[PDB]
């Protein structure tokens, strides 16, 4: 089929922010630029002795899993925040500039490694030590592990103590607070056994906030969390939700206008990023796209068109949400229509999302996509969740597809500038500028199509002269990364180039 797409380097510019290429899971072979320690085992994770509960993943086990996890060596088992101190090093080391790091505001904490807790254990109990969020006292470099409390200023003040203010070179850039509070209940039953309030979720939010910005005033706060549409809806059948509603269409304008109004009250903005998670509810052959399952094509289909619900009206998917709130789609637009009307300059963050089929070209299609639209749409953080036991191949395809084409950390643009195609359902084109080499243009270009090769038509709208056209991409018969064949020829700043199905590509256009 023929597709056409019009480049306009001078029109709808967009600033890409650097950090949408993050993950909360590192790749054996991928870049990225952004890292989070967050989810669920943040909620009841005490810094002072580095245990934590799995809560209802895993039997209520309170144990010394994230020590292992993020290969704290046993005589730092002991240090307080080592969990910590293990991740922000390797975002150091790595080069990635910025770290997304949890505090706790789920209510308590694990006390101990001792296994699986029993309904008896709910807090408060010898098996939890209590949150508070301000210590009230002098803060020390030692906390004490003896005592029946852990303080989140101590905590902030321990890591800034270690790396400095967010301000600078090797700051904890970010400070998330807690973790999908509305599931505390299910997730945490042990320790937070009532549904969360609307009205408790805005106080400490409010107060955990307040919090990183008096130890570190240069840190960014991500909340609330929420672990998808439900949440944002009506905060999860939240029970206060209808006396608060009054009216909000949804606990997002809520929680925004009262996040507002508290940062006013504050004399500071006290909510940086409203953070949200997504995955999606999408289906296609009966089942919900976030499986593993890749066998089932209309599946497959279905995953690679489902990065459309967050930013096209025009597309409808198959789920509860595409049936029942018609008006919460697509997400972006929308959360960005609530954050311009109850919280102007406050910023987007996907904190975790996954579309599945993670070692499968519709899995690479699908991140590819999402990616470039994270960045087209103005979300300033993501970092994806893994689903599938590091099986992930093509996840880290789309991820180099943008940051590491070429395997010399050659890069996507930092400008996305008009890049419209004439469809939709078997493309995605994104076109982007780098603001200090006017040399050249990045464009990516995906062909969703099970079976059909796409003739791209490119018309570049610029004021540069491209003449030369390289090309990197994946496609089912391989995640790795090969260099295509070279754009044929350029004249006038028009060229085709004709892609098979199931093929994502990476283009670079040079002037010279
Ligand atoms: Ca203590
Ligand atoms: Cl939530």
């Amino acid at each position: 089929m023929d597709v056409n797409v019009n480049i306009d380097t001078n029109a709808e510019k967009q600033a890409i922010s650097p950090y949408i290429y993050g993950t909360n899971q590192d790749f054996s072979n991928a870049k990225v630029t952004a890292r989070r320690i967050g989810g669920n085992r943040s909620t009841g994770y005490n810094w002072e002795n580095n245990d934590s509960n799995a809560g209802t993943d895993w039997k209520n086990e309170s144990d010394n899993y994230w020590l292992t996890l993020y290969d704290v060596p046993k005589e730092k088992y002991n240090e307080p925040a080592s969990v910590y101190t293990a991740f922000h090093d390797k975002s150091l080391a790595m080069g990635v500039p910025y770290s997304l790091v949890t505090l706790q505001a789920g209510g308590y904490v694990a006390a101990d490694q001792s296994g699986p807790l029993a309904n008896t254990d709910v807090a408060p109990s010898s098996k939890w030590k209590k949150v508070e969020f301000n210590k009230n006292g002098p803060l020390s470099l030692t906390p004490d592990t003896t005592d029946g409390s852990v303080y989140m200023d101590e905590f902030v003040n321990y890591l800034v103590n270690k790396y400095g203010s967010a301000s600078g070179s090797k700051g904890i850039k970010g400070y998330s607070l807690d973790n999908e509070p509305s599931l505390w209940p299910s997730t945490h039953p042990l320790i937070h056994p009532d549904k969360t309030k609307c009205s408790e979720v805005l106080d400490k939010d409010t107060q955990l906030a307040q919090v990183v910005k008096k130890i570190d005033p240069a840190a960014e706060t991500f909340g609330p969390a929420l672990f998808g549409f439900s949440a944002f809806n009506d905060f999860n059948s939240s029970p206060d939700w209808s006396s608060v509603k009054g009216n909000y269409q949804w606990f997002i304008d809520y929680y925004l206008d009262n996040m507002k109004k508290n940062s006013d009250a504050a004399g500071k903005r006290l909510l940086d990023a409203l953070d949200l998670h997504w995955y999606p509810e999408a289906k296609g052959g009966g089942q919900r796209v976030t499986t593993s399952d890749t066998s089932n094509v209309d599946c497959n289909k279905a995953r690679m068109q489902a990065p459309r619900s967050l930013w096209d009206s025009t597309y409808t998917e198959d789920s509860w949400i595409g049936q029942w709130c018609k008006w919460g789609l697509p997400l972006i637009p929308k959360v960005k229509s609530s954050i311009d009307k109850y919280y102007p300059g406050t910023k987007l963050s996907f904190s975790e999302y996954n579309y599945g089929g993670e070692d499968h070209i519709s899995g690479g299609i699908a991140q590819a996509d999402a990616l470039g639209v994270f960045g087209k749409y103005g979300v300033y953080f993501a970092t994806y969740w893994e689903c599938n036991s590091d099986k992930n191949n093509y996840v880290q395809s789309a991820f180099n597809l943008y940051n590491n084409y070429d395997g010399n950390n050659s890069k996507y643009g930092d400008t996305d500038v008009k890049c419209d195609t004439s469809d939709i359902n078997n493309s995605s084109t994104y076109a982007s500028v780098t603001s200090n080499d006017g040399n050249k243009m990045d464009i990516i270009v995906m062909n969703k199509n099970y079976t059909d090769s796409i003739n791209f038509n490119f018309n570049v709208s610029s004021n540069k002269n491209y003449t030369s056209g390289q090309v990197w991409g994946f496609d089912s018969n391989s995640s790795n990364i090969t260099k295509r064949d070279d754009v044929s020829s350029i004249s006038g700043n028009k060229f085709t180039y004709k892609i098979p199905a199931l093929t994502a590509v990476h283009i670079v256009l040079l002037e010279h």
